[PDB]
């Protein structure tokens, strides 16, 4: 109803408190019963809220649903994020933010528990299951050089990176430029796209896709054997508003970290993080298409690669199977 | 009304021959009274209709306002072009077509008869008055690196200033990379912008600002000595439809080349059009500024400009006045 989120925000920020349905009538200016409702429809949707008489209600755990009134908290306590547009369902968080941004000097999120026209690159499909992923995207607006898109992608992976490694027991890497994996297992990818002109960027838009709950038996056929998410290598078990805290977090400060430092300080760290080392790849260039030998990542973001036939080649990006 | 832009439509199109009263109505399922309607509509917004007992009707000359139905003419002989919007008045043509381009791969035009809030660089106010001016907004879909965006904005350039030469029976010179000029007087601010990530561009966006119809008394006292008008440089008197007509040509014309040649085979015919050599300039960079000589222009697109302090620099853009 109305007043769901309302209820919700309360119950949230009073933690770890209760709240009395006195307490939320008055705030909301409403009935006491039909504060009541809302707690039940809440508890219907798989809010695990404690109630308890003479004392009020505790919400304890939050369902795989994204909810406006809660992320309002992590917009407002925030001081990169001016604010969230969260969906059920849309075509992609992508266009979404694309449309968004237009007309703003804004800095935002855009959340949606289903894509029904999720894209990767090159405009591949991208599975965006109700409940199962973080589907996201984040617009930003670093004041620099059209080039340096770049060296923002190359942060934005070791941040994504930590906060997966935070929840899987299990290793986790990067496949560079765009994709993450635990072991065979591709967990996100991710992607980097602005407006500019010739005077510098006037958007970052960053497309963040994660699995975050799926069971083997959720991805399609085609994709199962190369698909994981991040449930399949976490023991206790895995909240995405805790996991969403944590990615925010990281944002932020491998944001900063790309304002402010060349890509020379981070780069061992993206050696050492990176799965694409010691092994045969398969490049794919518009047409041609050939193996190769990563050899090394350089002061400047690219890609040192030993052609097959012999060839060294210099990549600011590529697309690479494994 | 309803159909006032179909009644035109077939004006338009059934030159230099005169089409009847019944015939349009028989085209559009209409009365031949609510047809003498439309026509005594248009006759009154400006429209110059020669109306000739038995023979019907002849548009002879169009007013100083955007039609929809005369521009769908335009774009279905149009190879390059899918489609257009025309507005009488909008925020931006710019924030309009970055809004348009989200989700499909179209190509398109946007035109507006006046802006309400017109931008050129670094959100500098553009003046776009009603009646006065082509406020343009262009978006089309080259496959090619982001890299690419400053060659693009490098042909186009000579494409606006061919179709305002074929105007003005004084000379029209490009001011390197954005502005054209007649004498002291700019005539067209042009602007370029992408959407683009690592794997290419996904649009271009290119905003025309040309100055059509004023007389000095029309301009802002702030600009009055630095703006023209093509009127004010036109024997005959100006159309704002042939106008547009040789300006899409030289677009197309320009855009062809700039897929197909490197800046080499254009670069002597940009110098000879440019208008700053053999004087002295003011760059502005972030703060900083600085007296300058433009020397050349390099194959590929940088001015070279001898600095006042005698050291030299290798410009893709820059922002200079006179
Ligand atoms: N959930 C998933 N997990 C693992 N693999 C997937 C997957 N969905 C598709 N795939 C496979 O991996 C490929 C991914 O393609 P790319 O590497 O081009 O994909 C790239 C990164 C894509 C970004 C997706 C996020 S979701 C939020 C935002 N809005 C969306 O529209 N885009 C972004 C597919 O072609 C499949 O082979
Ligand atoms: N009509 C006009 N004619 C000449 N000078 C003008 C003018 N309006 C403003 N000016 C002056 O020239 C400057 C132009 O700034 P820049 O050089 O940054 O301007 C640049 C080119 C701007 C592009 C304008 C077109 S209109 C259609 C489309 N949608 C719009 O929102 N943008 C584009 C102003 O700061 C004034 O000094």
């Amino acid at each position: 109803s109305k007043y769901s989120q309302d209820v919700l925000q309360l119950l949230y920020k009073n933690k770890p408190n209760y709240i009395s349905g006195q307490s939320i009538a008055e705030s909301l200016n409403i009935s006491r019963t039909a504060v009541k409702k809302v707690i039940d429809q809440l508890k219907l949707e798989g809010c695990k809220i404690d109630s308890v008489n003479h004392k009020g209600h505790l919400l304890q755990q939050l369902p795989d649903i994204w909810y406006q009134g809660i992320i309002d908290q992590y917009t407002k306590s925030s001081a990169l994020f001016d604010f969230s547009e969260v969906y059920d369902s849309i075509d992609s968080t992508q266009l979404a933010a694309k449309k968004s941004l237009v007309g703003n000097q804004s800095s935002f999120f855009i959340l949606s528990d289903e894509q029904t026209k999720g894209r990767g690159r090159f405009n591949r499909h991208w599975s965006s299951s109700k409940g199962q992923g973080l589907w996201m995207s984040v617009v930003l607006r670093p004041n620099v050089a059209f080039s340096m898109i770049s060296k923002f992608n190359l942060f934005i992976a070791l941040g994504i990176r930590d906060a997966i490694q935070h929840f899987s027991q299990d290793e986790v890497k990067v496949k560079w430029p765009n994709d993450i994996y635990i072991d065979n297992g591709k967990v996100c990818g991710f992607l980097t796209e602005m407006v500019a002109n010739n005077d510098g960027i006037e958007a970052i838009i960053c497309g963040i896709g994660i699995n975050l709950t799926q069971q083997l038996e959720n991805f399609d056929e085609s994709i199962r054997h190369r698909a994981t998410s991040i449930q399949l290598h976490d023991k206790n078990k895995l909240d995405r508003y805790q996991f969403l805290e944590r990615l925010l977090q990281e944002i932020e400060k491998r944001y900063n970290q790309f304002l402010t430092l060349p890509f020379s300080e981070i780069r061992e760290e993206y050696n050492a993080a990176s799965n694409i080392w010691n092994r045969t790849l398969l490049f794919t260039e518009n047409d041609k298409q050939f193996k190769g030998q990563a050899i090394d990542l350089d002061y400047d973001g690219y890609l040192i690669v030993r052609d097959e036939a012999g060839e060294s080649h210099r990549l600011i990006s590529a697309d690479i199977d494994f």
